[PDB]
């Protein structure tokens, strides 16, 4: 019930691990929209149609300002095409390059939005899994919008760089929604500091630091800041909070700037 013949398509928006996603237009409406293309050759010869299938199942039934839209989907000879939300501010990604680094006041923001956004996925039991500033998009007015659920599947569960994933999901251990909360710390202090807590020039050193849990906080990082990222960042994943606790925490609240 879809057709790229429907699709008056434009400039390139990113680029992806198994394709590329394009400013696009439904010709029939006006409507502009993003469409992710993916190449059937590619994801074969990897073997994840798997999640291809689960990251539309999931994203198709999130409803939330916080998530990205995915309207639908279709295919062809060598394409399988996702009709997406677009995000027109970009990524956060692009956002801590210009910058370099957040002020409180925009870090504690998104904080709040992604821990909004994650208690949502999290009381269907969905698990992102991927959180990273790549996958996070940009809103017309700013908001920020979690994106790619390539990686996302049901709590309980058992390719890229390892900086974002928990101590339990490096390890090849057991993992639930806690998995979600370790990324929220690494998020906070790559925003603050301009680059990840356990960041290294190996795959090997990094996995060592995340195992460890071996982080150090630059000066300018306050005392409210560097309690949140050690309460977020514990190996344990018992020890961890709750998106509630996030939401409600002091630097938190003193810092978001609400609706
Ligand atoms: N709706 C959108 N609006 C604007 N830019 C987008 C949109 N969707 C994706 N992008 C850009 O395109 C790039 C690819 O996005 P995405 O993460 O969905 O692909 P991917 O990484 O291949 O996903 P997966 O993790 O499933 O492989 C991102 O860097 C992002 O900046
Ligand atoms: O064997 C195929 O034709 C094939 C189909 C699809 C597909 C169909 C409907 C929805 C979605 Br999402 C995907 N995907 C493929 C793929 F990812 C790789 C190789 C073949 C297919």
């Amino acid at each position: 019930q879809w057709a790229l013949e429907d699709f008056e398509i434009g400039r390139p928006l990113g680029k992806g691990k198994f394709g590329n996603v394009y400013l696009a237009r439904e010709k029939q409406s006006k409507f502009i929209l993003a469409l992710k293309v993916l190449f059937k050759a590619q994801l074969e010869k990897a073997g994840v149609e798997h999640q291809l299938r689960r990251e539309v199942e999931i994203q198709s039934h999130l409803r939330h300002p916080n998530i990205l839209r995915l309207y639908g989907y279709f295919h062809d000879a060598t394409r399988v095409y996702l009709i997406l939300e677009y995000a027109p501010l970009g990524t956060v990604y692009r956002e801590l390059q210009k910058l370099s680094k957040f002020d409180e006041q925009r870090t504690a923001t998104y904080i709040t939005e992604l821990a909004n956004a994650l208690s949502y996925c999290h009381s269907k039991r969905v698990i992102h899994r991927d959180i990273k500033p790549e996958n996070l998009l940009l809103g017309s007015a700013g908001e920020l919008k979690i994106a790619d659920f390539g990686w996302s599947v049901h709590a309980p569960s058992s390719c890229g760089t390892l900086d974002y994933l928990p101590p339990e999901m490096i390890e090849g251990r057991m993992h639930d929604e806690k998995v979600d909360l370790w990324s929220l710390g690494v998020l906070c202090y790559e925003f603050l500091v301009g680059k990840p807590p356990f960041e290294a020039n190996t795959y090997q050193e990094t996995y060592k630091r995340i195992s460890r849990v071996e982080f150090t906080f630059p000066d300018f990082v306050t005392e409210g800041a560097r309690d949140l990222i050690s309460r977020l960042l514990k190996h344990n994943p018992s020890q961890r909070p709750m998106l509630r606790e996030v939401l409600e925490h002091p630097w938190i609240t003193a810092n978001s700037s609400k609706p």
